[PDB]
């Protein structure tokens, strides 16, 4: 029992945190070697936020326009420029606690480990999804844009999210480490809906071989599906396909338990047809759909 | 949007994480300036594990014996006594990364952030509860016994978990940095089970109140209740009793609504007498009962 989210350790990228501030608009940065990243939004005034023409607001701006904070310590800027949305602010020193890292884009379904932080200081740190449409249901305030997210790998972090908005539903957006958004979202205070999401259907796998590791069993069954048959029934419940590289990356987990990737698919189907019953699996009511095959097999080994 | 577990940033701890090996037992240990807390059970060999005389396996014990590595680099031990289960190594250096720190002891309601550990290397971070019966519904795999739980407020780390063992039902028990038990466990590897677990009342009494906090009150009427009526009835459902102290601290969450605490106990109540008539609240048919009104708080504003 007992299993979870859990988030990878964040101190690597604690130490790698600071404040931004542009006139009175400010946010949080990444500081990676003599380099601080952070969303362009912080150019803004309140009026320029409402549809801004980011180069025309970035020609108006010099080095001294950006005050850096590391803790108390104020980091002189030397340099800036623009990559898409991200900012990227060359300042005077090192950063001695820069850990081993990557910059990588992520796939929907991908999870990730997100440090919320505000005005430069570190608050808490969870675990997320990239969604189907592109959005991440986040625990996000006022004052956290900049918060990134990551996967470590060793001593290697991999950013993969820095967070930009709250969209009108309450889910969030955000770019890649490269400044490209996530979605069909912009950078902008103006109203913004997303495409309609769909359920993570090899996650959601997943998530029910972690119940049977956990002694849950009880929405096993006996009947079979072909793969194809599995997909049309997924696809009427709003459901992403499941390709064979899928089944190929469950193999771990079958194994593990004995029960066939396609068994487990027909157990999903009747689970889709018939609803739970006023059961739960590990405790929910829903079928979870935000852990991977990896982040089951790293908890349950 | 919404609540969910969310960890504390865990990089102050990483920090203090250390393996500790006694022959070929081996697990994690906490250094702190110059002493290295970990479980007293690493001194036992397989042989010993059942039925240790701990002072007979101690008093046969040098500082010699005691091999503490922060990574690959050995910490010379200089001293060595026992404290309650756990052991306390003297090292002749102190830890540079040692934060801010405190000792506490918790209650059963009471939150706080794991640092799951294997041969003193972190691997994740989520939040968990301590339970009424005193064990944890934590996520551990072998090899874990001496990582810690805490708190952090402002840059101070309240150390309140060491974890010792696993028991049948798949739940968690540890002890307190003093190494004294949370609960009547022993550490010894005996099957011992835990007593029958209760529903954290301040805690569903504070998911109520982010409820209302969030625009979903349906479940708000026009009784009240004394608090000793209230526990009578808690009782009857396999609800803990309120105590003073949880009504006080449920006093911001009260102020922040215009929501009286005993107001809320005879919707709670209401709820346990008459269940939900199929409604929801925050979305779930369930009520939530390891999130305090700290939690709340911290997530709300
Ligand atoms: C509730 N919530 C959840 N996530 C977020 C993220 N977020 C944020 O923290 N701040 C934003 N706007 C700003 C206002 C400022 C006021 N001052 C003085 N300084 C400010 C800095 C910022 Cl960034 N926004 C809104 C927002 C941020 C963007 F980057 C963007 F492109 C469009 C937007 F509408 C925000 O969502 N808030
Ligand atoms: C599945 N699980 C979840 N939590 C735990 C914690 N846990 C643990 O990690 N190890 C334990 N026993 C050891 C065996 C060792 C073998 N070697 C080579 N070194 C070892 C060191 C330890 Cl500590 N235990 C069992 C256990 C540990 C205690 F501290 C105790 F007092 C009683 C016990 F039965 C364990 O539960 N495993």
């Amino acid at each position: 029992s007992g299993f979870r989210k859990m988030a990878f350790p964040s101190g690597k990228v604690e130490g790698c945190m600071v404040q931004v501030t542009c006139g009175t608009t400010t946010l949080n940065g990444l500081w990676l070697d003599d380099v601080v990243y952070c969303p362009r939004h912080v150019i803004c005034t309140s009026e320029d936020m409402l549809n801004p023409n980011y180069e025309d607001l970035l020609i108006r701006k010099s080095n001294h326009n950006f005050l850096v904070q590391a803790g108390n310590v104020q980091l002189r800027v030397i340099g800036h420029s623009m990559q898409n949305c991200v900012l990227k602010l060359k300042v005077d020193t090192a950063n001695p606690k820069t850990p081993k890292y990557k910059f990588v884009r992520i796939q929907p379904g991908q999870t990730f480990s997100v440090l919320a932080c505000y005005n430069g200081s570190p608050s808490g740190v969870y675990q997320c999804a990239m969604r189907p449409n592109f959005t991440i249901k986040g625990s996000f305030l006022n004052g956290s844009c900049g918060s990134v997210g990551f996967n470590i790998d060793y001593d290697c972090v991999s950013f993969c999210y820095m967070h930009h908005m709250e969209l009108p539903t309450g889910v969030h957006a955000g770019t890649d480490l490269e400044g490209n958004f996530y979605g069909p979202f912009v950078d902008r205070q103006t109203a913004q809906a997303a495409g309609t999401d769909t359920t993570i259907t090899v996650n959601v796998l997943a998530w029910l071989y972690a119940a049977v590791i956990n002694g849950d069993r009880w929405f096993l069954n006996r009947f079979t599906t072909t793969l194809n048959d599995f997909n049309l029934v997924a696809m009427k419940y709003n459901y992403e396909p499941l390709t064979q590289d899928h089944v190929d990356i469950l193999g771990p987990l079958s194994a593990q338990t004995g029960i066939a990737v396609l068994d487990m698919c027909a157990s999903l189907k009747e689970l889709l047809q018939n609803g739970m019953n006023g059961r739960t699996i590990l405790g929910s009511a829903l079928l979870e759909d935000e852990f991977t095959p990896f982040d089951v097999v790293r908890q349950c080994s």
